[PDB]
């Protein structure tokens, strides 16, 4: 029933104003993520200085650093492969068909495989130290590529693997759920997680291998922290805005077109959010900004009586607040929650 759920002249009003709460907040999410890393944490020193410098703490050296993003574009192939994709898998395949279709991100815009693909290329920019998919000088691939170009090119390969075998699940993944394809994308995100977290890790914090010292890895923490992580956040500041005003035109003038337009700025600012969730650290994690901006699953029943009460003061939360009151506001905003107000099944909603 909430799910089903249309736009209509009825609720127009109350969903125009559920759209700007929730595009005003990834606003301001996106602005305090970027500021974070790009001038100050906590009242203090801005991420990426504390990053680049690994001082002390949580990074004490050039190798902890390297640890950390080697971890977590790791942790985002084991995320997409064994629930993104997997949790949907298992349900279908244990005969639970209607609770694994709604199990499925990205579902309400058809948009899953790119969310998912999009992922992996996080992983790639990471270890290319970039984000146009060419290597740069001062990049953990250069690096590994100079002591084991062998084991550089199975990373360059199993990450490539990973991102075409979801591209080639049948578009939408919704619909082809229990696919061989599916299946192959969740082998090839195993294997990259396996590559990474075991052969990768394990190689760089070798000793013998001559490639954790701050002398070598200096500038690979420098190149990923100034090309790819503040100018992916730099670019969903910038995105968000966007969106925001997309969301405002719609809401002051309705109409299909507007609708098509506001999505198109929603997938537009979902890319650069999609390419950052190989580094979900420090900021973005202990500020709650990852969940703020991308809960999954919704409070779908929540959202319909936040939508008819317009009870907005719902999807804020206060540092303080106790982890249910905090969870229960970010299963109602968010992306998914605008994604939901935009779409149905794949395509911008209709003005009747
Ligand atoms: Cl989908
Ligand atoms: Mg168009
Ligand atoms: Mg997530």
């Amino acid at each position: 029933d909430p799910a089903n759920i249309d736009y209509t002249p009825e609720n127009a009003s109350s969903w125009h104003n559920y759209m700007r709460n929730v595009a005003a907040l990834l606003k301001t999410d996106a602005t305090n993520l970027y500021n974070a890393w790009n001038s100050s944490y906590k009242g203090g020193e801005s991420y990426a200085s504390l990053f680049k410098a690994h001082s002390g703490s949580p990074y004490a050296s050039a190798l902890s650093c390297v640890e950390e993003i080697v971890d977590k574009c790791a942790e985002i192939a084991n995320e997409v492969g064994t629930a993104k994709i997997g949790d949907p898998y298992n349900l279908y395949k244990a005969g639970n068909t209607e609770e694994a279709l709604y199990a499925v991100e990205s579902w309400y815009s058809w948009h899953s495989r790119d969310d998912y693909t999009n992922n992996i290329y996080s992983i790639r920019n990471a270890y290319y130290g970039s984000l146009d998919g060419n290597i740069n000088a001062n990049s953990l691939s250069t690096v590994i590529a100079g002591a084991n170009s062998s084991l550089d090119t199975k990373i360059k390969n199993a990450i490539q693997k990973a991102a075409k075998a979801i591209q080639d699940i049948p578009q939408p993944f919704r619909n082809h759920i229990p696919s061989n394809e599916t299946v192959a994308a969740m082998d090839a995100c195993a294997e990259l997680e396996s590559i990474l977290k075991n052969d990768l890790k394990s190689y760089i914090a070798n000793n013998s291998n001559n490639i954790n010292t701050d002398a070598v890895l200096n500038p690979v923490v420098t190149q990923y922290v100034d090309a790819v992580v503040v100018p992916t956040y730099k670019s969903l500041k910038e995105k968000n805005d966007a969106l925001y005003n997309a969301v405002i035109v719609l809401a002051d003038n309705p109409s299909n077109s507007a609708f098509e337009t506001a999505c198109d700025a929603w997938i537009t600012a979902r890319e650069p959010w999609e390419k950052s969730e190989a580094f979900l650290f420090g900021p973005v994690d202990e500020m709650g900004l990852d969940p703020n901006m991308d809960s999954w699953p919704l409070d779908q029943n929540a959202i319909v009586q936040i939508l008819n009460s317009q009870s907005w003061s719902d999807l804020e939360w206060s540092e303080g607040d106790d982890e249910a009151a905090v969870e229960s506001a970010q299963n109602v905003r968010g992306f998914h929650t605008l994604e939901f107000l935009l779409y149905k099944n794949g395509e911008p909603r209709k003005v009747q």
